[PDB]
């Protein structure tokens, strides 16, 4: 018969979260009870009921009596696991009380960026056993799994948390137990709002103003540096991403305005134009239109991705 | 009966305080005094009555004894904690005297941002017992913790040090030890005064000289180039902080000179409007308009600041 | 005779692979099973068939029994191998299961950036036997090796992954077992779609437009400009590869746009030095050689480097 | 009585000094000899007469023996100190000659950036006791402490070394023995000279060159953009230095240039007022004070800080 | 004496960081040593060849009271992560030793003086601890030296050496040092393509434009390349450490300002006549000008190559 093995995983920490490798960074808490009889003792009175022990004194004490436990895998964790405490608290029944602290960093293959930064993504933790379930049935710890309450990540915000069982054939050709905790998390647009959206939306409005002095060559210069600056800010996004094979809604946004800032440099060519074949009159006329233009074309944009992308 | 553990904390360095991932550096000194009677040695005459222990032959003397050790945890830790010495002194007594060197990073969840670069910040490191009080119970080491007189940070500076005892539950369902060595620190505003204050108010000072020159279309030209500098300090600033979902005073500062920049362009745009329709001499009697609006614009948004900030 | 090591190997994810350093980072987990009859262990009826050892008191043991393990390295991994799990299961019959989970970085010195970004690379792991194929001989465990199916990597994309089995005189005189993980893969265009093709053609077609306004040296201006546009992109490119001792399609691309760029330069100051001495008319004429050149030239030099590579 | 413990300390490289965080690396070999007649022993004839060991089979002898050994910190390390070696060479005597090779980050906190980049500043190596004076006191190892011939530092110039012992209280409420190893290091001035000087100097002079073309306004833009230039420059400085609470020698040399470049700015203003009030014989004679002001307030600024910090 | 025989073979050089002064490499050492006192009978059918875990068979020497051949690598820096370190012990008692490792290097010998056209000498040092007296250095042959897939694209490897020298790092008398030494010189691709190309690009489309006769324009355009010049050399510096000498790259970027500066000179000159009604005067001198410029780079060009060959 297989023995159950009580798994509970807590996260104190959100270290970080780094979108661009689509991995996140953990301080946590990993508790495990494990009743194996063949463990048990007797004490003489006086004497300890509960024995303390070092992972891995408690190991050679397993090897010695010809045990085998639970082996376990983060089956999504990256690099070094850092450990703060690997102690066992051993009872006079043969449970084993293991606690296991750790810094570690996870894989995030979640990543959907298709809607950044409006997006909400999917982060999880895998524990997988070893041994197939016939040997080991990995069991929900209750009372102790999730997410704390001073996790110090500023962007994200948890919208829920989750804790289930499941299987996976990773070593074996059965069954063998799996735990999860999963969380989801979206994003605090104040970042994108006043270094992105603001700054992008001043640099169009402002220029907006210059038509107004009525000077065509000065608005064919202005969106000329316009179109360079957006370029800069795209360059500025894609840093912050992986170099995907997928556009995102923020890339539609720039592509966007490099469109509109492309076909106002072509309008006020044509009104110059215009001008310079003695036509000034005629050109000063069509003038509402091409200032009536460049907001309608921006307010045309933004209701075309808003319709692409939701 | 619960014995006592008791707890001392001396940071000796501030390797650094990193305000975009929220954590602090130090390096450390642990001091546990604890009288554990079982521990207890006979000693012949000329043989010595204190037992120098490298942890952990010390730990794999107590698993041998069958006693349980004060097991504590960092709580506030991230990644690893590289360690310079682990040495146990053991008096005939059975008083264990354990020093622990290192140097590690800590969570910094109490960072608030809001009324930055005039902000103070609270630091502290969580050293909390894994096993209950009714076990054992922390007490202050007196004459030890602290923070040293060449803890080497240069930005912040230390306001005032604290050490506290209080409860936790964070493995147990009963109360569990927890030691707290907390600091406040403020910040040396030299930095923000000489790369950000000063660079600002030039630009807009001698942005204003330019003004007595009378030309409404250099004016323009000139808040034009002024309001994409913003947006570039706007880009230096926010690399210092992490993303946050909130406003910051210099975010506050900066939006400020974005509206009344966009707003020199705005005016001057309409001067140049006067003058282009053969009204010069209403736009230069205007103009004293003009170049007193700009020192009152922002002598007036630096009011609206200070006031909505203190 | 020499006894048969089956060695499976099989990435979980890829960590990232960094083309500026010429290597690639997985998660992976080996499996080897080794049937030593020294090893073989007697078992009493209820006593378990299956020993369960932590390498290394199985190394502990082996060294105990005078046995000689097939001592392993892979030859093409780079710094520090950090590890989950390495873990054995010893059966009654001798039989060895290894099991080693760890998260490394591979030299990838396949590396052919000639096509760039059209390339296709080879990335490979080796794992080669230290003792020769006349103690020990590599075979390939069946069931096992390759690549997963949640890699997490987004730019590339794996094409095919191989295992084979081959020779090696590293240590030894004579042949030593070396077996093979290989994987093929391709890049996914985006980014350089997105941030360098599209940015570098709007730059050039509505630089075109204002040929249009029909003045020489707002032309001169704006190709002078251009070249200082592509140096800081050829900064750009150049920071994604290693300092090269070979030309890239890339490369080739932008050294394109210099030479097109420079005769933009120097042909409209030819017009412009018509203008100039009394020769507007002419100038005027040859005007349409000047607006359909540029096109023409660009057009000339994509077809040149398309038919220079490909 | 207390027994005497050799300390010498051998810095062979200096990897690096790193200024933005006053921390400095090197490479170097601690060795002590310590004579303990406890660890003396009885050789037969042909038997080794010197015992090797490994730091700690060493360390387990001595607590078998019940031996205290003379513990030590680096009081001023940072992070982890990457081993080498940690050999011990025991003579009949009970000699302990014990070496240790190590690589490691040390605090730096007598950094004075006030002089910045003609500042000489100091660099400490602490050996402290963990026990006190009365049990172990600290001697200098003659013939060994110093630094090297192959340092490869080739920013810094190493212009004197000492070495010496003192007290300190750190664990202890008696004085317990501390070794120093002291040096101080002068800047090459070269990379300043090049990188900072030069440029500043070339872009004053020849912006100079321009007021021998006698347009104002072409003055005031020039200004204007040497300003920006100057705020550029600011940063560049600042990314060199911690974000100290005090003015360096290089933060006056930058707010000089911007006073200046402010004042040329508000000068040029003024006479091309003139110009404009149709006063332009008159601001052409002043011409000769705006055009010989320019150097002389350059060579004042440059005369102000000479004083003010020499 | 004890003969240790040393063999070092780098398989690959993970990097040459240049701003630091090291170099990065994966390589096994490799040491043949024959202690008569380690010798062992084995029985019919029983292991001629005992394989080892360093140290087990440390602990195996300490029990034994042997001492074994300590070495250190005298320029190593950091963390040398290893992948093997393992014994194998024959019943003679010669001990067979291989460690693998991955480890950055201090590069000490680095001399750029003649950067980007300079040669580079590459080493590691591998010490006795204790004196000749005691162990002698002798190199193992048939092993040492430069795989044929280092990795490397920016250097190549002009020659590879092997040498054996004494110390006194440690001891009064002398002590064995074996010495991987290795020469290499630098791929000008990079140089050429980023750095050479847009510099001459700059200066030769800004020579177009004196065709033009606007000698206000000329002034403009040697002011920007000035700015353009101290931003290439910004991006030189951070290639290097914050040298204390004169690199060629340091003086060709001197002389690209000094020319800037004097193109600034003259033509601000020739705007001088045009503005003292002397127009006919500066387009009869404007020939100078245009010619000027070029021969003032093409003896820029014979002055640092004269003065650096
Ligand atoms: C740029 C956003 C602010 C627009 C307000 C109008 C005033 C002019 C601001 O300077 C402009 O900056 C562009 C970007 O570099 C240049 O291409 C352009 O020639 C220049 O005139
Ligand atoms: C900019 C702060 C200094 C102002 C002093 C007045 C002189 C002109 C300085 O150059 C200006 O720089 C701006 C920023 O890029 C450009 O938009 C603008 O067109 C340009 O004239
Ligand atoms: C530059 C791509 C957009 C071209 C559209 C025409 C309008 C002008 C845009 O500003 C231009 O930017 C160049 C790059 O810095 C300068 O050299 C040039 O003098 C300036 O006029
Ligand atoms: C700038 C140092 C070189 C000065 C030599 C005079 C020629 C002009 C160089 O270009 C100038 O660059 C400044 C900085 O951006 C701009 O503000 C200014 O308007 C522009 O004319
Ligand atoms: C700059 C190399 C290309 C030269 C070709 C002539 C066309 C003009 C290119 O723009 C120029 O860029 C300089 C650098 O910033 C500015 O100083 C200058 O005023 C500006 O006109
Ligand atoms: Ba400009
Ligand atoms: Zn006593």
């Amino acid at each position: 018969e297989p023995s159950d093995v009580f798994i509970g995983l807590k996260i104190d920490q959100i270290t970080g979260i780094n979108q661009k490798e689509e991995n996140f960074s953990v301080v946590g808490s990993l508790r495990i009870d494990w009743r194996q009889p063949l463990l048990a003792f007797e004490h003489a009175p006086g004497e300890p009921k509960h024995r303390t022990y070092t992972l891995a004194t408690f190991l050679k004490l397993l090897e010695e009596k010809q045990i085998r436990w639970p082996a376990f895998t983060y089956h999504n964790q990256q690099g070094r696991m850092d450990f703060q405490n690997r102690l066992i608290s051993l009872s006079e029944d043969g449970t084993v009380m293991y606690l296991e602290r750790f810094t570690s960093t996870f894989q995030a293959p979640a990543f959907d960026f298709r809607l950044f930064p409006f997006d909400n993504q999917l982060f999880f933790i895998h524990v997988d056993s070893i041994f197939p379930q016939h040997l080991f049935r990995f069991q929900e710890m209750q009372g102790f799994s999730g997410l704390g309450d001073q996790l110090g990540e500023e962007e994200w915000i948890v919208t829920e948390v989750n804790t289930h069982l499941t299987t996976h054939n990773e070593f074996t050709k059965g069954d063998a137990s799996r735990f999860v905790l999963e969380f989801h998390a979206e994003r605090h647009l104040n970042y994108y709002l006043m270094r992105i959206l603001i700054p992008v939306l001043l640099i169009i409005t402002v220029s907006w103003f210059t038509f107004f002095l009525q000077d065509y060559t000065k608005r064919i210069d202005l969106a000329g540096g316009n179109l360079l600056l957006f370029i800069a800010f795209n360059f500025t996004i894609s840093s912050d991403l992986p170099r995907l094979g997928y556009i995102t809604l923020m890339d539609a946004f720039l592509v966007g305005t490099f469109i509109i800032t492309a076909l106002v440099v072509l309008g006020n060519v044509w009104l110059r134009r215009l001008e310079n074949h003695g036509k000034q009159a005629l050109a000063r006329k069509l003038d509402i239109y091409a200032i009536t233009s460049y907001p309608l074309a921006y307010l045309l944009g933004a209701l075309t991705l808003w319709l692409l992308f939701f």
